[PDB]
């Protein structure tokens, strides 16, 4: 039995911070959408996300320390209903946190009041759950939709069976090759962009929801980009609302997403279906793009940062990153957002399940390096893969100048008469 907390008892310690508010249901439910309907979505304010989900995760114990739960801590659980936090509360007991509370009224009681102050990423409507996919494909109603036409995109570089192998049913396959150049890896030109989109089937007015299927890529391999589905989904989706396609979604977490919720997948080959008109000016939002030009301007600009997602090994001068980066190094003044382990992981942008990381996590590291919304920030990598997931992240928290700097590394470094630094740094 687990002792069950107050709803003034809990309003008076919003403030406290031997105090640690745990929100067990989903991430989407934590991030703003209302998954039972309710009126007012996200989180109690302060509250951190542990989906109970992740309770058969070997490292979730691990995770909880990352999170700097600790078992001084007063631990105060609240899901959708108590009975979320039931087995929660038990694996907390179970490893040594002995003030662990359960709070019962959280729907309807805390999200059905107006006093109760409550928190949701601002945006959070273009992360889009597997619910929310499978109610679109099935005709269903679903909140956030007014549209009539809509596509599922399953993106991949060069690697049609990451689609054929199993994909979301009637779902068309996008290779990145189609929007980027592999020349110089930026987008392509408007009017490649018009075609590429024009025979995927997308017009300015089509809901896009994108997602791709991670399949651990391995350094070793010749395309360890083939392996990173979902990088190169949320890639697609920073081109496509560049080039003007007004409302793209990002399904959370990619294909991992749809088949953790026991939906089902399609193998067929599904044909595309070509639109005879784009419909709108590419591009239609060209601040979302940055080019070395402009970017070198932003080193310069007090108001202006580049932001650099790379790796440490990366970022030191260690290693390339990629197989086709000929130099080694990192651009003098960018401020550092370490991606992850290597070129093609996102491990301090997402969760083990690949969801989006809290996002308030991400803005405490951001704010901590001074990345805030303040500023016009331009994230980049090695070509642009990783800048624009962390760009994605910027733009559900509704930050309003995020753009990436497209060229990233490798134009950079393509240039021998453009400065840069190596080893670790003073
Ligand atoms: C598809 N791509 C443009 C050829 C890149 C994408 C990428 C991911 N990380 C870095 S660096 N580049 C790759 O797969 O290396
Ligand atoms: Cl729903
Ligand atoms: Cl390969
Ligand atoms: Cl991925
Ligand atoms: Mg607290
Ligand atoms: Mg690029």
């Amino acid at each position: 039995d687990h002792t069950e907390i107050t709803t003034d008892s809990l309003l008076a310690l919003l403030g406290s911070e031997k105090v640690k508010i745990i929100d067990v249901r989903s991430a989407d439910a934590y991030n703003g959408w209302r998954m039972r309907g309710e009126v007012r979505g996200g989180h109690i304010k302060g509250a951190k996300s542990l989906p109970a989900k992740w309770l058969t995760d070997p490292e979730w114990l691990n995770i909880v320390r990352f999170k700097q739960i600790r078992p001084e801590d007063a631990i105060v659980l609240y899901g959708y209903t108590p009975e979320e936090c039931e087995q929660t509360a038990t694996r907390f007991k179970e490893n040594g946190y002995n003030n662990v509370s359960v709070f019962h009224r959280f729907h309807p009681d805390w999200t059905g009041n107006d006093a109760f102050p409550m928190d949701r990423l601002e945006q959070y409507n273009r992360l889009v759950p597997a619910e929310w996919v499978n109610g679109l494909i099935s005709g269903e109603e679903i909140p956030e939709y007014d549209n009539d036409t809509f596509i599922v995109c399953h993106a991949h570089y060069r690697n049609r069976d990451a689609y054929l192998s199993g994909h979301i049913p009637g779902a068309t396959d996008m290779d990145t090759l189609a929007l980027e150049s592999p020349e110089t890896w930026n987008r392509r030109t408007p009017e490649e962009l018009k075609k590429a989109l024009e025979e995927h089937g997308i017009t300015a007015s089509t809901t896009v929801v994108l997602y791709g299927k991670f399949m651990h890529p391995d350094n070793a391999d010749e395309f360890p980009g083939s392996a990173a589905g979902h990088i190169g989904a949320i890639r697609l989706a920073f081109i496509m609302m560049y080039a003007g396609v007004e409302d793209v979604r990002v399904l959370n977490g990619g294909y991992q997403s749809w088949t953790d919720a026991g939906f089902a997948i399609s193998k067929d080959d599904v044909p595309k279906t070509t639109v005879p008109e784009f419909g709108a000016p590419i591009p239609s939002r060209p601040e979302f793009a940055v080019d070395i030009d402009e970017a070198k301007e932003m080193l310069q600009s007090e108001d202006s940062d580049l932001v650099c997602v790379r790796s440490y090994p990366e970022y030191i001068g260690e290693v390339s990153g990629a197989n086709y980066i000929k130099k080694k190094g990192r651009i003098p003044g960018a401020i550092f957002a370490e991606c992850g382990s290597d070129a093609y992981h996102m491990e301090n942008y997402r969760n083990h399940d690949h969801t989006t990381r809290e996002y308030h996590e991400i803005e405490d590291i951001w704010a901590k390096s001074g990345i805030i919304p303040k500023k016009h920030l331009a994230f980049y990598c090695g070509t642009g893969w990783r800048g624009s997931e962390a760009w994605f992240n910027a733009l559900l928290m509704g930050w309003p100048r995020v753009s990436v700097y497209d060229g990233g590394w490798f134009e950079w470094s393509n240039d021998p008469e453009n400065p840069y630094e190596t080893g670790v740094p003073k």
